[PDB]
């Protein structure tokens, strides 16, 4: 009789196979049956739980601690649990522990709970319906119990033969057959863990283990009972469990304790909050029979880093890449960053470990609560490929870096050993939003501040992506915190690089970073909008040397101006940091180009203002030159110069394709202001010539309103000043706030204006404004000007009937009431709310204004570094004369990488010294010292 029980509605769809057996059966047949016929996976652990069956008395805090610890030890490992097939005792509570942790839980949570029972008691006692497999071993009549014992010992012997699998024994609250199975498993060299202080037979063993420890023999130095307490343990074994025939179980409970490495005692009141899995791990590392990798992946499954450093990673047992590779895969995939660090620092290298298939697998088993799984799955949806590879990962990284980034998985043939294994496992750890794993993989790999700036860009752009998308879980606060963490890591590396040899810091911030799509550390810092990095002293003296191009870093603007239009007075009073060489080095400076742009642009604004304010006549073919004044021709020349300047800025973008040049060109809004003002000027000067009244009227109005947009373009000039620049950043963010609040202002303005114009001017009547346009513009207009305190009191109360209108007489008293309500709601309440929003914006910018000026100083340097090295009024002639990021040696790049890595090492060491020097870590280490003093005093006493 062999088959599969379907328990009648006792919890669980999955049925449980059973097998009638005998004790004559060798256990190799049983293990090949339960590994081939029943298809159980070979476990990393076999727990054998043993205790009482009928007379089972259990404590509630002990039963909850035991079942929580045993489920935590079995599910995190994937362990077999071997008990009896009995619906009562410790078997019932192990079965209920397995039952209550799987119903409405994860799908791949199935603990194979094997019940080895006797066929002579099933329907003695009923089989437990929460067990998974059943071994029903018998040889004779009913009531027999000893046929379970030997077969249960031999099956676990054969599990250790396939030692291979670390079988452990838990003993708690048992009786005579509990210590019988316990002794037969000790004979099979199964390490036992006894729960002392729990019950009637697991206390006695505890009361015979540490209370009566003694070594008084040769022959591997066994442990025996004390002669002082032999009377007490004999009274306890004859009274507590067992009435008659307790001599054989007393001899048995003595011969259990013969070997010190196979018995271990873990009580409840001794170590309360400590889980039973470390007790199992100490028993397995104490028996000294398991593989190093079996002990290793049990410590991985139980997150036991301290015992792994203590006894698994001893100096006498060395490690290799292939003997740590599966453990490293488990530590990476399950977010075990201290195990990952330990594996990297003992015997493992990412160059030998990480391959292409391991990395694609590493991006395959991302958990799902991260942003990177919806990003990769959306790229698979755009790709129509069922599997993951590095082309998908590289394209996710390209759209998640932005700014024409080119990921090296798309390019390099190794991604279709690896070139940079630390970098791409680091980028994996960053994309998975893993704090300590990305910290460990950042500390381990080269090019550290570029890696940290790229990580900050990835994390805050995933933060923007998860904030802007509803199909991605908003973990944006954790992502911005992680990005800020990598920002301060990059700043600290740059600070340690700047503390010695600032010249190497400047030559390190402008390098050829080939694994970052050939962009520098400054460009990785300004793409990531890392303001604390750009505000560092190294980046600012770099921007000041770039801003003063081969010219002394403190020459004032007036010397540049008087030597800018006088190239003969340039020789005495401009000093250089080392015919025409001094000329081209002076005009090459972006500060010279800046001062020339300021002066020529003030000249342009004055000429534009003379044209729009004083002389912009109509076009007529009667007089010469169409009547166009030659100041307007000089204005056409200089706006054509602005046009050719913006065409040169478009053509001089680092991409090669035209659409990518347009994408890089319209990244800043100043190019939007440029293209808008140029297009509106070209429309105005096309409409200039059509000699119609309305067309020329539109031409001059469009021109006289486009001077506003040229002056709006002139504010990047003001961004040169430390005071004025952040004020313009404030103006920009306040215009964003005003664009957000203008809908609420428009709703209350139009709501008041409709009622106001309805009560003043009722439309089917004699007080009606018989013009739809003056009605609509009154509804828009009069609340808006009344909002600024321009009360139309004499107008809206019926007086001034000429220029306002005949107000309805019943609307002459209701109009001040509506006006008063609108004034207290809009001038007082809404406008001061808008000013409060403006002040909140002011405080947010002013608390960071120094760093935001340092950041926009980069864009100021970039917009003048590319300008033509020519005259400030003749810069179109400079474009005519044109039309007609450093690279180091490979030895220099290697030395610069070594220097950057060593300064990162000093930074990481200083962070460890700050971490170990805090009050909490000092108190923690002092408590560990007090625990060592207590252990030493226990060894003395
Ligand atoms: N495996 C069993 N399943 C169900 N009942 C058992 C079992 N073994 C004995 N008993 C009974 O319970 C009474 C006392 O129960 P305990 O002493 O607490 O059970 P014990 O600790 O000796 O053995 C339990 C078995 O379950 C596992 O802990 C381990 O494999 C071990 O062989 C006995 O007079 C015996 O008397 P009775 O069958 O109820 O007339
Ligand atoms: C707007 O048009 C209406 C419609 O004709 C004018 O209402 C008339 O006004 C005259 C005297 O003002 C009355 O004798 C008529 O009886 C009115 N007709 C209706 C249908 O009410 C109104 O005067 C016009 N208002 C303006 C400002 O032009
Ligand atoms: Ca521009």
């Amino acid at each position: 009789a062999y088959g599969e029980i379907d328990f009648e509605g006792y919890g669980g769809q999955k049925r449980a196979p059973y097998l009638r057996m005998s004790h004559d059966t060798d256990a190799n047949l049983v293990i090949t049956l339960m590994l081939k016929r029943w298809n159980l996976e070979i476990p990393n652990l076999v727990i054998s739980v043993t205790g009482g069956a009928k007379s089972f008395v259990l404590k509630p805090r002990l039963r909850e601690m035991f079942r929580r610890g045993l489920i935590k030890a079995a599910k995190t490992t994937g362990a077999w649990i071997i008990t009896g097939g009995t619906n009562t005792g410790v078997m019932k509570h192990v079965g209920e522990a397995v039952k209550e942790q799987q119903l409405m839980f994860g799908s791949d949570t199935q603990v194979n709970v094997i019940g080895i029972a006797t066929w002579g008691i099933v329907d003695g006692a009923m089989l437990d319906p929460n067990h998974s497999h059943f071994f029903l071993v018998d040889d004779g009549t009913e009531g027999k119990y000893g046929v379970e014992i030997g077969m249960r010992s031999r099956i676990e012997e054969a599990i250790m033969k396939v030692i291979g699998v670390p079988v452990v024994l838990l003993v708690l609250e048992g009786g005579p057959n509990t210590v019988a199975t316990m002794y037969e498993l000790i004979k099979k060299k199964v390490p036992a863990v006894v729960i002392d202080g729990s019950g009637r037979a697991a206390s006695v063993v505890g009361f015979a283990y540490n209370h009566t420890i003694k070594r008084n023999v040769d022959g591997q130095t066994i442990n025996v009972i004390d002669p002082q307490y032999e009377d007490e343990v004999r009274a306890k074994v004859v009274e507590v469990f067992g009435a008659k025939g307790a001599d054989k179980t007393y001899s048995m409970i003595k011969d259990v304790l013969e070997d010190e490495k196979m018995i271990s005692v873990y009580s409840l009141d001794g170590e309360i909050s400590q889980d039973i899995d470390l007790a199992i791990l100490k028993a397995l590392l104490k028996a000294n029979r398991s593989s190093p990798v079996a002990q290793l992946n049990l410590a991985l499954a139980w997150n036991r880093i301290d015992l792994a450093k203590s006894d698994i990673f001893t100096e006498e047992q060395q490690w290799t890449t292939e003997t740590l590779s599966a453990a490293m895969l488990t530590a990476l995939l399950d977010d075990k960053a201290e195990f990952a660090e330990l594996f990297l620092q003992n015997g493992l290298s990412m160059r030998e470990f990480l391959s292409l298939d391991i990395l694609c697998k590493l991006y395959a088993e991302v958990p799902g609560n991260t942003t990177i799984k919806p990003l990769l799955q959306k790229e698979m949806g755009k790709r129509q490929v069922k599997t993951i590879d590095m082309d998908v990962v590289g394209e996710v990284i390209e759209e998640l870096m932005g700014d024409m980034f080119e990921s090296y998985y798309r390019k390099d043939g190794h991604y279709f050993p690896l070139p940079t294994p630390y970098l791409d496992v680091f980028l994996w750890a960053v994309l998975c939003n893993r704090r300590e794993l990305a910290r460990v993989l950042w500390e381990a790999g080269r090019e550290p501040m570029a890696a940290a700036l790229m990580a900050s860009r990835l994390l805050k752009r995933m933060a923007s992506r998860a904030q802007e998308d509803n199909t991605i879980t908003d973990i944006s606060s954790d992502l911005y915190d992680h990005a800020r963490l990598f920002e301060e890591r990059a700043v600290g590396v740059l600070d340690e690089c700047f503390n010695e040899n600032e010249t190497l810091s400047q030559t390190l911030l402008v390098r050829e970073l080939d694994h970052y799509s050939r962009m520098t550390a400054l460009e990785l810092a300004v793409s990531a909008e890392s303001q604390d990095f750009i505000a560092h002293t190294s980046c600012q003296v770099l921007l000041t040397r770039l801003w003063m191009g081969t010219m002394a870093m403190n020459t004032r603007w007036w010397k540049v101006l008087v030597c800018l239009y006088l190239p003969v007075l340039i020789f005495p009073i401009i000093y250089f940091v080392p015919f025409c060489d001094r000329i081209m080095h002076f005009y090459s400076a972006p500060f010279s180009k800046f001062v020339g742009n300021v002066v020529g642009y003030l000249a342009f604004i004055f000429l534009y203002a003379y044209v729009v304010l004083f002389n912009f006549p109509r076009f007529d073919p009667a007089k010469t030159l169409g009547g166009i004044h030659p100041t307007e021709i000089v204005l056409y020349f200089w706006v054509f110069t602005i046009l050719i300047e913006e065409i040169r800025q478009l053509a001089a973008k680092p991409p090669k394709y035209i659409k990518d040049k347009v994408s890089v060109y319209f990244s800043d809004t100043w190019n939007f202001v440029d293209i808008f003002s140029l297009t509106v000027f070209i429309i105005a000067i096309i409409l200039r010539f059509f000699t119609n009244s309305r067309i020329f009227t539109a031409s001059r109005i469009i021109l006289s309103l486009d001077i506003i947009f040229f002056i709006v373009r002139s504010l990047q000039i003001f961004s040169v000043n430390r005071l004025l620049g952040p004020k313009l950043v404030m103006i920009q963010k306040m215009m964003q706030d005003l664009a957000q609040f203008i809908i609420i202002l428009a709703v209350f303005t139009i709501a008041y204006g409709i009622a106001l114009h309805a009560v003043m001017f009722p439309s089917p009547g004699i007080y009606a404004r018989n013009n739809t346009w003056v009605t609509i513009t009154s509804v828009v207009q009069y609340p808006y000007w009344q909002m600024y305190g321009e009360l139309f009191l004499d107008e809206i109360q019926g007086e001034k009937p000429k220029e306002f209108g005949e107000v309805d007489p019943d609307g002459r008293w209701l109009s001040p009431l509506l006006l008063a309500i609108y004034m207290v709601f809009t001038n007082i309440l809404l406008l001061n709310l808008l000013i409060a929003i403006f002040n909140y914006t002011f405080e947010r910018v002013q608390e960071d204004s120094d760093k935001v000026w340092k950041f926009q100083r980069y864009d100021l340097v970039q917009e003048y570094h590319s300008r033509p090295v020519f005259a400030p009024p003749l810069v179109l002639l400079g474009h005519i004369l044109i039309f007609i990021k450093i690279g180091l040696s490979p030895a220099e790049m290697e030395q610069m990488d070594n220097w950057e890595f060593q300064a990162a090492e000093m930074y990481i060491h200083q962070q460890q010294q700050k971490n170990s020097g805090t009050l909490e870590e000092r108190v923690r280490a002092l408590g560990d010292r007090v625990d060592c003093i207590n252990s030493q005093l226990n060894r003395v006493l």
